[PDB]
């Protein structure tokens, strides 16, 4: 399925610190953030997505349209400018963020009835699983 709507609560998190390190996130921020459970809220209507990543320590919101490139500031993550594009490869939603970092973006799919996320930067991959309603 391509339908990713829901409130998604983290069940599993692997190599989140490696991913943050590859983004050069400072030591203090990484050490706190790696401890935390996360929620991902996805509102999806056709190509239009509104996504909210939250924990006790951050809020990172982004809206995008599948197939439409957008210039993006990554704000309180790593304060960088990238050129972002989100597209479908089958039922895997793929984001590529062009800029300073290589292999930066994510892949997201519903293989379960859970949400799977791969966050990538450089040679680092973080893998997460969330459970929905
Ligand atoms: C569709 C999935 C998106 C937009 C994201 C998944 C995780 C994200 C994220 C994780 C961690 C942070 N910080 C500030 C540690 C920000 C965003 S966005």
């Amino acid at each position: 399925t391509r339908d990713q709507n829901g409130t998604w609560e983290m069940e599993s998190n692997e190599n989140f610190e490696g991913w943050m390190k590859a983004l050069d996130i400072d030591f203090a921020t990484r050490k706190i953030a790696v401890r935390l459970t996360q929620t991902l809220v996805i509102d999806q209507d056709g190509d239009n997505f509104k996504v909210k990543s939250t924990s006790t320590f951050w809020n990172y919101d982004v809206d995008f349209t599948v197939g439409v490139e957008f210039d993006e500031y990554t704000k309180s993550l790593d304060n960088r400018h990238v050129k972002a594009l989100v597209t479908w490869e089958g039922d895997v939603l793929v984001c590529v963020q062009k800029g300073e970092k290589e292999n930066r973006g994510w892949k997201k799919w519903i293989e379960q009835d859970k949400l799977y996320l791969e966050l990538t930067c450089g040679d680092q991959v973080c893998r997460q699983v969330f459970k929905k309603k």
